[PDB]
């Protein structure tokens, strides 16, 4: 209870996992209960900041994560608008939240966080406060967000403000992190449930691929357009491990996969070239990581020994300034924005307002 | 001693495999010695067929075997004249018979055997009577060996007879074998030192390759000129591989292979198919032999637990009645074949006969 950032939050998978993580769970919670929420898989995360005046409900944006739930939305990546959810679902999202700031009585500013598995909406929480987000929305929207809100806690409703109508751009903006796992090079650079992240990035695109890829490249990657990509997933994205494959050997990269993960591949119709895991052969991955053998590199992990088993990719892949993802939706937002050039045209904050129409 | 067919023979890899197979070896033994021969890795099988007047030694025939020296002469298929090997090396071969036809005392038929390994011809045994190779060599020479012999046995001279010449003949000459192993399913159809085919087949053609693609077709082999081919080899035959693998590719086949086969098959730029061992998960090599993915089959062993591991794939392909191959050299060989035809053309003995100046 009453923590930020996901602070001593832990995603437990059985006894022990818990014993050791509760203490400190009670620790930050402020003589506040610690929840015990059931994990949902493959679901797509979902912030929304809004304004209440007890009257009205201002909806300042949806915004939808790349990475799925699971992944703290302090270090995930995020598109305004939404990029794969539909309208129908967006609909019923926005209602929850104007059902909940009434009921919570709310004045100013709320952020509301969801999770969208197998078109159901179901509720992460409320943030009864100015969100992280903010200042991504207003920038996207061209609404001073905290301005209006700052307004509205003061006597001035959202309808005497001229502030009523959630506002949709023209353009897709998308914000993405930047890590500190260089800095601390014994961590496993890996993603979760607790936000590590210390700063963000925000790029601004005529297609979601557009303005993806220039959040990509500011967030300071290294990510290449060519080469050789790395392939190694995890059980449950074994089914779309495919479709991203194919992306990439469209897009002209050469494959690798490790043992179970091109077994599927190949059983699609994709032969990938197989390679060996540090336990297996030499040279294994992290040679070929280390020789400057890879440009891109894709590798999703599930349960804490399996992590702790490939926690070597991601340290040498880090080490090796490979542009590396630990999501399936990551790769895939990673692959679309192959297809598009960053450098290509510039825009104002100015202009950008400017298409509001 | 005193044995034939490779009767209690058995290649030994420590102590107790010794312990094992001694007294059984000794049992058949006749009141002789059993030898303990050290194992010639990587050499070629020869057999010669020869006749001794006490006056004169004429070779009938040198025959080249396809599988090496390690598997038995009656289970191996062999050529003649010789597809490999040097002249320098089969004269070599020709004095030590003639050497030995005379210090022996032989007086008829004779049958020698050797394993050529680094260009060094190695002795493995006599066999001071007619072998089993006559019928074949007589038909592939045109000389009438047991007829000729019987003479020499009788009194009449090589000399004599107007039998004085070693006879090459034109065409090349293929023989093949034929086993038992599907009328005993409960028996893992690996080959070895220990003679196990029923029967034969000869193969005769303007090349090798027709000659092998006779003998391969008379000798009831499933063999297909297309389909999916699988691969999985021994570590020693991890060089050849590539060479093989290539040429099925060549022809049009598509690659299937199992783990470390993979792997330096993707070392060479060959990608094949990555499929699972039994152990490793579904489906299978079993799964798809038995649902008549493949066409042919390469699998060679080493030792007698990875020969007990292997027993799998070839008691499926059997099963199934899918072409396999224990021997990469027998690939190889299957590999040339695909390059004939063996309904092409045909010729009577008669004819084949005449053709010998
Ligand atoms: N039930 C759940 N299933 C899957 N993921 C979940 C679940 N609950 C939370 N998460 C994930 O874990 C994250 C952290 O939960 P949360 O309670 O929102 O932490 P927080 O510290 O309050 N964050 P914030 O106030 O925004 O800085 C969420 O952003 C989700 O990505
Ligand atoms: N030292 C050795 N190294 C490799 N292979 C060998 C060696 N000794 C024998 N072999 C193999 O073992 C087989 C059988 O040995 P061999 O002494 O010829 O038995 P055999 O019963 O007398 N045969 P046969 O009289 O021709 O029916 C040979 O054909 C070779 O394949
Ligand atoms: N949005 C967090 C950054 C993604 C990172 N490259 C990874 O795939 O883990
Ligand atoms: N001449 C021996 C038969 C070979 C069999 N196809 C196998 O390779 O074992
Ligand atoms: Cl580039
Ligand atoms: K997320
Ligand atoms: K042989
Ligand atoms: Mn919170
Ligand atoms: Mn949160
Ligand atoms: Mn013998
Ligand atoms: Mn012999």
């Amino acid at each position: 209870s009453y923590v930020l950032g996901g602070r001593a939050m832990e995603i437990v998978y059985d006894e022990a996992d818990l014993r050791r993580y509760f203490q400190t769970a009670v620790s930050v919670s402020n003589d506040a209960p610690v929840l015990l929420d059931h994990f949902l898989d493959d679901a797509v995360e979902v912030d929304v900041d809004a304004i209440c005046d007890g009257e009205m409900v201002l909806i300042g944006g949806i915004m939808e994560h790349i990475e799925q739930a699971g992944v703290h939305s302090g270090d995930s990546a995020c598109s305004l608008p939404a990029y794969t959810l539909s309208q129908e679902i967006q609909d019923v999202m926005r209602q929850q939240v104007q059902k909940l700031a009434f009921e919570l009585q709310v004045r100013g500013l709320m952020n509301v966080q969801f999770a969208v598995k197998n078109n159901e909406v179901y509720l992460i929480e409320v943030n009864p406060r100015a969100a992280r987000t903010v200042p991504f929305v207003s920038k996207a929207t061209g609404v001073p967000l905290a301005k209006v809100a700052a307004r509205v806690m003061a006597g001035k409703s959202l309808a005497e403000q001229g502030v009523t109508k959630e506002v949709i751009p023209p353009y897709y903006s998308v914000k993405e992190v930047v890590l500190p796992f260089n800095k601390f090079p014994g961590v496993d650079p890996l993603l979760g449930p607790e936000m590590r992240s210390t700063g963000e990035v925000m790029g601004v695109g005529r297609t979601f691929a557009e303005a993806f890829a220039k959040a990509q490249l500011g967030s300071n990657s290294t990510m290449k357009k060519h080469g050789r990509a790395l392939l190694s997933v995890r059980e449950g994205d074994k089914e779309r491990v495919v479709d991203l494959a194919a992306k990439l050997l469209k897009q002209g990269f050469e494959l690798d996969a490790t043992h179970g993960t091109a077994i599927v591949l190949g059983e699609a119709g994709i032969n990938p070239r197989l390679v060996n895991k540090v336990h297996e052969g030499r040279p294994h991955i992290q040679d070929r990581i280390k020789n400057g053998e890879y440009t891109y590199i894709i590798n999703t992990t599930s349960g804490r020994r399996a992590i702790e088993d490939s926690r070597v990719i991601r340290r040498s892949a880090l080490q090796y300034k490979v542009h590396y993802d630990t999501t399936l939706n990551g790769g895939f937002a990673t692959a679309m924005a192959l297809n598009a050039d960053a450098t290509e045209k510039v825009i104002s904050v100015q202009e950008m307002h400017a298409q509001i129409k």
